[PDB]
């Protein structure tokens, strides 16, 4: 273990002020320009766009182009330029950080795994969601696949477990993950008609290939809208906040290039360009940077740390969502 943040302080300590509680939503595959407020065309995040509180960030750029590459870069101390995918596992991340300073770490995932991010930590921190055996919410489409709003449940139980200490939720989605985009909704979510069912997209019709996709998006919204909704539930005992954000883009056959996981030398924008969306209690008193702010995957943890009140040297003046 190669460590890079020994010298991290909380300032403040759950047991002097208010507990602190933040859900992560390590969001898949979701595209900044399909986000309605980034100026797309359709209204994809209609449930989203009415909780007051959600400052949208419309210049983010990604570390990578696929999950393996970007998962660790976001909780990375080391930022892009200097990330080495191949020796993340070993080097302290910021949740190890975190779990050293008695923020309790929980990490549900019902998209594939923590791509080595959790595996310093006890394996009870960690949950597979993809699976009926954790995930109440499977039986709700045709194919029995388990739902991100799953992975809501029972978090009151983490929380009475935990009560007074500060909490760290990292919730990673199943999204926009292709190329069976029309599995990842279910039937409320199909607004945008036809939609390619195939696995060959090349095949399908543009406009069916964008309409599921868009569709995978209306349930990320709602599953975000969840997770604010079950933070404020909390907001008296807790100062809440949720941070969102995809661990990359996806292409949706501009100039014939499909899904991701192209190298960064000469992946396309579409690869890299990444929604994030931010939401505290007025309470909190924490203050998102401008909606503007040239940011990266280097941000998230600067901005981690921030919100329990820790402070570590490396990232001292790097830029965060948040002031
Ligand atoms: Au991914």
């Amino acid at each position: 273990t190669i460590y890079h943040a020994k010298d991290a302080v909380q300032a403040t300590k759950p047991d002097m002020r208010k507990p602190r509680l933040v859900v992560f939503v390590v969001g898949e595959t979701a595209r900044a320009d399909h986000v309605s407020f980034n100026g797309y065309e359709r209204d994809t995040f209609p449930q989203l766009a009415k909780i007051d509180g959600v400052t949208n960030f419309s210049n983010v750029t990604s570390c990578g182009t696929s999950t393996a590459y970007s998962v660790p870069c976001m909780f990375s101390y080391l930022g892009a330029d200097e990330y080495d995918v191949d020796t993340a596992k070993y080097q302290e991340n910021v949740l190890d950080t975190l779990d050293r300073l008695g923020v309790s770490i929980l990490w549900r995932d019902n998209n594939s795994d923590s791509k080595g991010v959790m595996d310093k930590l006890p394996k009870a921190q960690f949950a597979d969601y993809k699976s009926a055996t954790n995930n109440a919410i499977c039986n709700t489409n045709p194919y029995n696949e388990c739902r991100d709003v799953g992975m809501l449940v029972g978090l009151d139980d983490f929380v009475a477990a935990n009560n007074g200490k500060d909490m760290l939720i990292m919730l990673h989605q199943m999204g926009n993950h292709g190329p069976a985009y029309f599995k990842r909704y279910d039937e409320k979510f199909a607004k945008f008609t036809p939609v390619c069912e195939g696995n060959e997209l090349a095949k399908c019709e543009h406009q069916s290939l964008i309409n599921a996709y868009d569709n995978a998006l209306l349930a990320t919204d709602d599953f975000i809208a969840q997770s604010i909704q079950w933070l404020q539930t909390h907001s008296n005992a807790y100062d809440v906040s949720m941070l969102y954000v995809s661990d990359h883009g996806e292409s949706l056959g501009e100039n014939g290039v499909y899904l991701h996981g192209m190298p960064n030398a000469f992946a396309p924008k579409e690869q890299r360009s990444v929604p994030a969306f931010f939401w505290t209690d007025k309470q909190t008193g924490i203050t998102p940077m401008a909606t503007d702010t040239v940011l990266t995957h280097d941000a998230i943890t600067p901005t981690l740390l921030k919100l329990f009140d820790v402070t570590a040297d490396k990232v001292k003046d790097r830029t965060a969502f948040i002031r």
